């Protein structure tokens, strides 16, 4: 997988935890520490953003960025801020898909972005989506990426346990373990 291109897309501007430990900051730090494994892979790496200060790109330039960039993977990396029951991951996907790259790839890298995420220790969201993946059309993020792309939402932040882990040095690491996984066992496939 040395040589690839990952473009990582810590989430900006589409909550906190109730800390006040805000989603840009967990997203920022998390996005590091996978950027830091991927390149230790080889792999090439890009940020949707160079700082992690109270503003952030948007849309459409970060859509520009990753299309100019032709990566052979995109992956965004946010929070939820839902009911507080509601904890654990989903891996989102452009469905219907707009391209033949989001009908076939990125629904690759979702499943296996998913798989690697339990295998991992991060548990499935109870609360939405099925089985950790949700297909959905209403993401202008997603559904303008011509490249294979998900949006990883890690957990719940208003989740004791969820924010537990965002709170945590050592459980954004486990967060970057997983997802760095799953990154590489997509790449492998390509």
């Amino acid at each position: 997988i040395a040589g690839m291109v990952v473009f990582i897309d810590p989430g900006h501007n589409g909550t906190s935890t109730n800390s006040g430990y805000p989603e840009h900051t967990f997203t920022w730090e998390t996005g590091l520490r996978l950027r830091a494994a991927l390149n230790a892979l080889g792999v090439r790496t890009a940020l949707s953003r160079g700082n992690d200060n109270a503003l952030g790109p948007c849309v459409d330039e970060r859509a520009n960025m990753a299309n100019a960039l032709r990566p052979n993977a995109i992956v965004s990396l946010h929070a939820d801020g839902g009911p507080a029951s509601g904890r654990g991951f989903h891996v989102n996907y452009s469905a219907p898909p707009l391209n033949a790259i989001q009908a076939g790839p990125s629904v690759q890298f979702a499943r296996i972005m998913r798989d690697q995420l339990q295998a991992s220790g991060i548990p499935k969201a109870n609360y939405i989506g099925q089985d950790g993946l949700y297909g959905r059309s209403d993401l202008a993020g997603l559904n303008l990426a011509q490249y294979p792309s998900i949006l990883v939402e890690l957990g719940n932040m208003k989740n004791p346990a969820d924010s537990a882990l965002m709170e945590s040095a050592e459980g954004r690491q486990k967060y970057a373990n997983a997802l760095v996984r799953g990154v590489a066992g997509f790449l492998a496939t390509q």
